[PDB]
């Protein structure tokens, strides 16, 4: 028993990672196949940052303008393309440590492992949900840009996140690694910041339904609720509407402890209303939203 | 900016983690270079469970008796010794996959990631402390004996932990790599209960100097206080005592933020003496003691 934030362990995704400098700018690229991913801000100067075309910037540069370092080798960049906000050097070499790899966009409430990156050399990995406002709440420092996020399915690798950029609000903005931004984002220097976040209510069951399963039973009750009464609570507490597919999402879970989702809604309005009265639940003093049902159950069956 | 829990990354681990497999009973191995280390209660059956003779279980084995597997590789046992609790079996292959490592015993306080393991198959990586009552707080199931921790600083894989058992209140136990376990305990099935635990006091300070790095204030007050009065108030919260080390070790977070230890200490006092009032520091509704100095310098 226990219950923790676990990543996927990240050693598929550690023979990936790779350092790319363009002038004066150094950051983290991802080696595919014979393909190295990264942030297309690589190529701007601070002063280019502020209203940045790349199209013409890019025409202005040459393969030999890239240099891409895989740990002490230098890798020779042979093309160049930009698809999107993502830079797309072609090498020489392919990466004898592909893994099995899908490129993967993922939905608000959804988890993922971070490998958390500084001149190719992965440092950290820690898990992020997609929040509803579509920022993560990573750790990332300067020359973190191009840090991936992914998931792991059997043995394939479905990479979702590259990192770009950080918001005023210290939370942190990326892209698919098809180079399409996560929210209402730009990769310029211009004045950006985060929509109100929501609590992704979901999640939250998910982790009430953890809590359980390790023997955290306080918070339950006889009472049971409805969709229409618990989200007009949601609405006023600033979390996600539940809809019938998350009911269904957390059926397993609802089986295994004998709390049905609108018996846990019970609990969960509860708390909102009048709080933990004191307690904690799974050592938090917060309502926990960033584990998704399928985490519980991969944790705790 | 940001301030999360973070594990280092597994992969340098994930090469050595095997299967080992006696009698009925299958968990994870570690093979570096030739030799495959797991706990030594692999080789108990149902009534070994309570009073094992190690010495006695173990001279009645042969090498061919130990099954053990790298992915689909079958590796062949050529030796087997005892370690105090921990079990080495020699092996006629060196893992190729061999970081650069070494074996160290961590106090309470320190952390180090943990790889969870089924099967000799890595399923997440976390971060731990050890707690001052000799245990840690994990996630584990049944089969995740001889999941690993370990730090990596500067590429060289430091091992300081190897998992054994859940004791009746949901926390774990286990040894180093050289078997002995942190803490009272012993691999024996016997009633066994971890010591009252306390907060990690040097740790919970560091992570308030990471919320003022991070750019949190709100928390400070214009108060100082003796390295005594902070103690007989932080015990009357079940924390553990701050001494003049823990005082030495954040000297470097309280030069970069300018904030001296004992008017940090001051802070911490009111934290408890008030709570939170609706707020949070770094994310967290309570006072966190699982980053230490070195952590919060790393990370930030
Ligand atoms: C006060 C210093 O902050 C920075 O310059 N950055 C760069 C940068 C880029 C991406 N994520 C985070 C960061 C932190
Ligand atoms: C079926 C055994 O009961 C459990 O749920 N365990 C075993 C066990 C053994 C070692 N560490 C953790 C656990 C969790």
């Amino acid at each position: 028993s226990g219950f923790r934030k676990m990543a996927f362990p990240s050693g598929k995704v550690e023979g990936c990672m790779v350092q790319v400098t363009c002038g004066t700018t150094t950051l983290n690229g991802l080696w595919l196949d014979d393909v190295v991913y990264c942030p297309r801000h690589v190529i701007c100067t601070s002063e280019d940052m502020l209203n940045p075309n790349y199209e013409d910037l890019l025409i202005r540069k040459s393969n030999h303008n890239f240099l891409v370092q895989a740990g002490n080798v230098q890798l020779r960049v042979i093309g160049h393309s930009m698809q999107n906000c993502v830079l797309k050097l072609k090498v020489d070499t392919a990466n004898p440590k592909t893994p099995k790899y899908k490129f993967v966009r993922i939905q608000p409430g959804q988890t993922f492992s971070v490998l958390a990156c500084y001149n190719g050399s992965p440092s950290g990995v820690y898990q992020c949900a997609m929040r509803p406002n579509f920022t993560i709440k990573g750790s990332f420092l300067n020359g973190s840009c191009g840090s991936v996020g992914f998931n792991i399915d059997y043995d394939c690798v479905s990479f979702c996140y590259m990192h770009h950029m950080e918001l005023p609000t210290g939370v942190h903005a990326g892209t698919d690694l098809e180079g399409n931004f996560y929210g209402p984002f730009v990769d310029r220097q211009t004045a950006q910041a985060a929509g109100t976040d929501t609590t992704i209510t979901v999640n939250v069951l998910a982790w009430l339904y953890a809590a359980v399963i390790n023997g955290d039973r306080w918070f339950l009750n006889r009472f049971t609720t409805t969709l229409n009464d618990f989200n007009l609570v949601a609405m006023k507490y600033n979390y996600e509407p539940l809809t019938q597919d998350h009911v269904d999402i957390l059926g397993p879970l609802s089986a295994q402890t004998g709390i049905a989702v609108l018996d846990m809604c019970a609990s969960l309005k509860e708390l909102l209303q009048n709080g933990m009265n004191g307690r904690t639940i799974l050592g938090s003093a917060l309502l926990e939203d960033e584990f998704t049902p399928f985490d519980v159950v991969r944790q705790c069956s």
